[PDB]
């Protein structure tokens, strides 16, 4: 047999591109963009329309969102294709950046740092700047420069942890920013639950906005399970953090408050059984993508 | 602020490569390979060992597997790194190939077409030999020659899951860990059961393999949930197909039978609530990788 191992490009990294966006003091951003496989490698959709999903912590979520959509688009070729826009950082040894703490937390009149369990201060309060950046710089670049011949129908924002907090902040203060908000394991605990002040202002008061929200969390986030290889004290640290952060109950209570207000067009909460803060990312992102695609019909 | 956009490569598609493997009767294969972000761009692990996960339907699963691992590896730098090897096809407009039907189904003396929709079938022994004797030695001896591989896993979904079970039952020493997601146990009037029975009672006295198996399925696979838009007839057709395939019960009963055999050192079955045949892929793949990483701690 004439076996040949021939290097090829792009392989599975098809119909994706990346840009650095330089200007901010903190350093450049990295945007990763992917588009449907039926479109050309130059991004030509041949007159087709699209939806779009914007991801914060872009480096950690881009590929999962891309592939989830490509599986579904393969099964359902008549469905509207979705462009993925991941907003992240020029990082090489990891998929998370410490810069996320500033970018994803909203500015507040008073600040209480997170617990390490000593106080663990980090940069904070840049969410309004970041949201402006996405809406006024990134989004128009994608729509007007990258895909000028594509009519964009539905837009979504997904974030996990501080990303979920960011998604909630966007919903409560600028509800027309996106059509759909996907807040996965949102850090509702953050800064003595300051996001609930914004939630209640949103519940009270934005006339022309009909937002959709999907909340999610892993069942183990508030109720951790000791791993096979884990020391007693390291497990007890996780128990401490879990009880303070109150992920499961904070999500369910926020869901209940928002549901009772009737201010959302559609609202859903999903508990992912047996998933923890890290392991829930894949299922919650996949689930958010499916939730988004199911809104089309 | 004067934002400066500039194209960059590779963006989030770093530490990955692809080869076309030509020679086989049916046509060329495409293998996509990714490795940890802490290793070099040329695949140098600097003496580190690794696990490996081999994926069938490679075009549809490569990026999800890759990114799931990179998220975990970023939080757990001391854990054993994992190389992803996706075995797929040179396809451009979709992530699935019709060739999968032949490659993933085992040879049988009689064939019953699935409900009637006949397909090419019976190439799984040839495909397993290809993976074991052509692909794996290329990856281990040519791509990662100084990496000592600890545990190797095989993941497949649907017909891929059937393939994973076929591999386990006929050549149990092929892989250390088998991840059979929504396996098509129903296929060809449950013809896989003949091999399952032989496996159960066929262990050698000395030096027999005791592999690891994880079974999974989505709760909606056997119990579909009606959509608003669906007619009665269209929903009834989905219910009929679900009853026939019997995904949930076949998985659970295979688990029970294999548990009683005592041939597997570790055996797990997971039902993913609210997930269907397509939506369970991400969660089951992520869950399978978590499972492999947990047993490698
Ligand atoms: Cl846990
Ligand atoms: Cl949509
Ligand atoms: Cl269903
Ligand atoms: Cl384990």
């Amino acid at each position: 047999t004439h076996w040949a191992f021939s290097p090829i490009q792009p392989g599975a990294a098809r119909n994706m591109a990346a840009w650095q966006i330089a200007g901010k003091k903190d350093g450049p951003y990295q945007i990763d963009v992917s588009w449907p496989l039926t479109w050309s490698e130059s991004g030509d959709a041949s007159g087709k329309s699209a939806n779009a999903v914007y991801l914060v912590d872009g480096n950690a979520l881009f590929l999962t969102a891309t592939e989830t959509l490509r599986r579904r688009e393969s099964h359902r070729p008549s469905e509207t294709g979705t462009v993925v826009i991941a907003i992240g950082y020029p990082i090489t040894d990891s998929v998370f950046s410490p810069r996320r703490s500033y970018d994803l937390t909203p500015p507040c009149d008073h600040y209480i740092p997170p617990e390490g369990g000593s106080p663990k201060p980090e940069a904070h309060g840049g969410a309004d700047e970041f949201l402006t950046f996405i809406a006024e710089i990134v989004r128009p670049f994608v729509e007007l420069k990258v895909f000028p011949r594509v009519s964009f129908g539905r837009t979504a924002l997904f974030g996990h942890s501080y990303g979920g907090l960011f998604a909630l902040h966007a919903l409560f203060t600028k509800p027309s920013s996106f059509d759909v908000y996907l807040a996965a394991s949102p850090s509702i605990w953050w800064n003595n639950r300051s996001i609930l002040t914004e939630a209640r202002r949103f519940i009270s008061g934005f006339s022309s906005a009909h937002p959709v929200l999907r909340l999610s969390f892993g069942s183990r986030e508030q109720y951790p399970v000791r791993q096979r290889v884990e020391s007693d004290e390291m497990f007890k640290r996780r128990q401490r953090a879990a009880e303070q952060r109150r992920m499961n109950d904070n999500c369910e209570e926020l869901y209940s408050e928002l549901l009772a207000s009737g201010r959302l067009c559609k609202l859903e909460v999903k508990e992912y059984l047996d998933e923890d803060h890290g392991s829930v990312i894949g299922p919650a992102l996949s689930g958010g993508i499916m939730f988004l695609s199911n809104l089309s019909a």
